[PDB]
């Protein structure tokens, strides 16, 4: 280096393709260093023209020094506002996109850039590598919206945050040869290996790669440890409130949704061929303004099973042992489901024993249909989910609404998934997450609620502003957030999340059930939910 | 002399026994043992109702037990593995109050306070029906520390107290229409004994008090008490009544060379056996049920008791009812290993039996067996042996005691009559009781009538010690100043609380009794709500 100094604000990395030049950015915080930000770093080629609905393809190369040091295009999105799915979004989600220049009016079908945050730390190694594939329900969302300085400068690994194709553009498919689906995931996958290739470049360590994510993002993860594309690209995975086993993780009648849409949009022609060739010639606002309304707890638009990125069923992948290889970190909120009592709590924060029938009732019809026994399935879980201590209150009433969504949906998922890991001695870790922000939208009632792990995760508390992220943040909040991080980052570093930064987070099994109760008072206990996760997966694949 | 106090009856002068109690300070007792109530229900009076006893001139000696009901004891029966550790767990020290057995067994006990019209206690002892005798239990302490008479009867069992056709040549019931002839007895004539015929309660345990739950429901009943208290059990149990009393009979009848198909004749024949020819025979009911017992007749009981509760035949009574927290003990036993575990194997196969012998096959068997395990798993302690031992003991207490006494106590208390609740959690020490056992069937018996203080006797069965004799005075005193008023807090102790279904409150009865709420809620509700729709 001949300018020096230039050459430390305005760092230089030789990629495979060619070299970029980032921006080293300090931290307001007095006790955080800076990092080097390389933003809107291309990972593929454009999926674009012919190359829409088609897998990704290795980005091209150049000379010279390209200049990496602002956010790329957002991938084209849009979802009715009323979708089940954009009301399950976290409660920060749409006001910080809002935030974001780029998705404000820079989408682009050309968005498959990632960003990458090295630490400036001095090591006298290659240091942990973390990747994070955002939620959004699949539809929605970008990597650009998280800012991975503080999770990198804090725990001194380098954290990448990635855009990877969404909704119609990257899911749609036919169910046959024509339009074969998993654009989205492939794209992950191929950021991977880009990663895989380029990052001790930036002085990290292929050797030592994380994947993880929330919500989608978290379904995602699980789905890339049951895939044979993922194996030799990272070795730890993290799961933040998804899993592969949920309703909404898989789409199971592709071909239903793509006719909706192709006869929506001017495409009415029958031959699958002709009618994929059709929608890869339209004007992608057309097809992402269209509002494809999926079956109640579904997905129009997501994951499949194509029988080659994901050869089956989830649980016969996981009961097959694809994800063994893995070391996992997996949990849940206390009260996910919250939005599941949408509508129907009155203003002295109580449900009716009516709304509650019908609740229960509308659940099994969705999520059940039409099984062996549908009468005593849905009888059997409203004495489940009934206080009989005291069945008159109705805020109590309330409680286990949400309780049997977040029980269904969530932690049952979860506890399977980690059972299933954990069966022949693969490390596990289980966590249930009981803490939130102070927000003013949320009700005085509510527990911690979907996405809210996600400002503990990343630091936000540090960043400076207490009012930020639709929160208002205390000092037990940024004390909080150093727990949490200090346990995300040793897990990368180590696959243990109490090595090497000094509570013991204990290994989970399915005999002993440990898990970590992560709140202000962090503690160890056992067996989750331990009855009604046990009604879910033993008892009612029998009713 | 005053050592043998004479009272005037109805019938004729009777010669009674001032007996001293061992503690000084309890004051004497008078006795009048064996007073006959009916006339003997022999010859072509067995299988029919009782009638009133024959006057007579002169005194006549009530001063020891007449003769007993006859019945055989038989270790081969659960009617018989069922019954109280003191009651038939100890055999020949029993057999001193069964051996002199007589058909013309219609008498009663009467122990008189010698300290106003008194209130009056009025017994109805268990045996399922088929064995017992009011003499095993003496009054004395009872009436002499609440200041109450106190009054045990006895009663025909089995087949002479309740075989049946099915039809209108033998009925049924002639038990429970004896309990109702001694109360009749004890209105006309409970003054002579300065006893107030408008302050009676009737109360019994296990089978007796499933007979006291049944002449709630009875029309039978009316006039001739106000109050009732009901301890371990219930008209709604599997063992309660008898819905099949002509193939048990017929049974019966063709042991015993009375294979006509004729009715009348079919009866008329069994009159005419000795009554030893009948009792000896093995009568084998399906488990958990009864060969002989109470009968919906269609007149002493019209409907099944369920009904009768719905149309509010029991509103009239102030009730006091309860259960024990282990009462099912011996549903585990020959399955308790020496670290006192039940295995997995075990647990499955005690709750398919259960589900085979209590449900037989309803709509769904299966769902029912496979929710049943479920419920009764403790999914945070999945491994633990001995916790699986307790959920089994639950099982079966829950639902042959628990649920239904329940269900009881919520028909009653619906629209405001006076309804109590207990749980009762206290057992005396004995050697013959597991150490990990919790309170079983019959336990409370030994301190509704004051035996710590006295001590342990013959037939308990118990070492006793300080605390005991302190329970033994706070049952007493809840149970005699129920008699008195209604309330068991007021004689003219811990507030024992109403019972109603919003509040579901109950006492806790035992070292440190407390008032609680929804006694086993959850299991509850499982076995009254969800179970008729699996
Ligand atoms: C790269 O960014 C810097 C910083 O603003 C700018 O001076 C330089 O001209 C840029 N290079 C190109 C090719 O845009
Ligand atoms: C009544 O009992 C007394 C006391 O034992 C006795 O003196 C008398 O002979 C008895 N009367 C009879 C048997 O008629
Ligand atoms: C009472 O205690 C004695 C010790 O003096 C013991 O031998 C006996 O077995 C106990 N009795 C019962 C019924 O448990
Ligand atoms: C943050 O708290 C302040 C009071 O300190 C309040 O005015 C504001 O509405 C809160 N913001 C959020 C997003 O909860
Ligand atoms: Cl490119
Ligand atoms: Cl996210
Ligand atoms: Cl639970
Ligand atoms: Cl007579
Ligand atoms: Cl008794
Ligand atoms: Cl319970
Ligand atoms: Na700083």
């Amino acid at each position: 280096d001949d300018d020096k100094l230039a050459a430390a604000q305005y760092p230089v990395v030789n990629t495979n393709y060619g070299k970029i030049r980032g921006l080293r950015t300090p931290l307001p915080n007095e006790i955080l260093g800076p990092v080097e930000q390389y933003l809107g770093v291309p990972y593929a080629s454009p999926p674009t023209g012919e190359r829409r609905f088609q897998p990704p393809e290795p980005p091209s190369s150049w000379t010279g020094i390209r200049n990496t040091t602002q956010f790329a295009a957002v991938c084209p999105q849009h979802l009715d506002e009323r979708s089940l799915l954009h009301d399950m979004l976290p409660i920060w989600f749409t006001a910080n996109l809002d935030t974001l220049m780029t998705y404000v009016q820079d989408q682009n079908e050309d968005c498959l850039y990632l960003n990458i945050y090295v630490p400036t730390e001095d090591d006298i190694s290659k240091k942990p590598v973390m990747v994070y594939i955002h939620g959004g329900s699949y539809m929605e969302g970008t990597g650009n919206m998280i800012d991975g300085s503080i999770l990198a400068s804090y725990g001194n690994v380098i954290v990448i945050t990635i855009n990877y194709r969404l909704g119609i553009l990257g899911f749609l498919s036919t169910g046959d040869q024509a339009a074969k689906g998993n654009y989205g995931l492939l794209d992950q996958i191929q950021a991977l290996r880009w990663i895989e290739e380029n990052v001790g470049a930036f002085g990290g360590d292929p050797k030592r790669v994380t994947i993880f994510g929330s919500g989608a993002g978290a379904s995602c993860v699980s789905l890339l440890t049951l895939s044979h594309y993922s194996e030799g690209l990272f070795q730890k995975a993290i799961i933040q409130s998804g899993t592969a086993l949920s309703s909404w993780a898989v789409n199971y009648q592709p071909a239903k949704y793509t006719r909706i849409l192709a006869d929506k949009v001017g495409c009415n022609m029958l031959d699958t061929t002709d009618m994929v060739e059709c929608l890869r010639n339209k004007n992608y606002k057309e097809l992402i303004q269209q509002t494809i309304t999926p079956a109640t707890y579904h997905i129009a638009f997501g994951p499949v099973i194509d029988g080659d990125v994901i050869p089956d069923d989830p649980q016969i992948l996981m009961e097959q042992g694809e994800f063994l290889n893995y070391d996992i970190m997996l949990g849940v909120n206390q009260g996910e489901g919250l939005k599941f009592v949408d509508g129907i709590v009155d203003n002295e924060d109580g449900v009716t024993p009516n709304d509650f029938d019908f609740s229960v009732s509308n659940f099994v019809d969705n999520l059940y249909g039409y099984p062996e026994g549908k009468d005593t399935l849905r009888e059997t879980i409203k004495f489940m989910y009934t206080d009989w201590a005291d069945k008159e209150n109705p805020e109590t009433r309330r409680k286990t609404l949400v309780a049997l969504f977040t029980d269904h949906q969530w932690v049952a998922p979860a506890v399977a998934t980690a059972d299933l890991h954990a069966q022949y001695g693969s490390p596990t870790y289980f966590y249930a997450f009981y803490h939130h922000c102070q927000s003013e939208m949320k009700p005085s009632w509510a527990d911690s609620a979907h996405g809210d792990e996600v400002p503990y995760v990343f630091g936000i508390p540090m960043i400076g502003p207490t009012e930020l992220f639709s929160c208002n943040f205390s000092k037990n909040d940024v004390m909080l957030s150093a727990v949490v991080m200090t346990y995300w980052t040793n897990f990368a570093k180590t696959g243990d999340p109490n090595q090497p930064v000094p509570v013991a987070w204990s290994r989970y099994n399915p005999k002993d059930q440990l898990y970590l109760h992560i709140g202000l008072k962090p503690r160890v206990r056992d067996h989750y939910r331990a009855t009604k996760v046990a009604f879910w997966l033993e008892l009612v694949p029998h009713l």
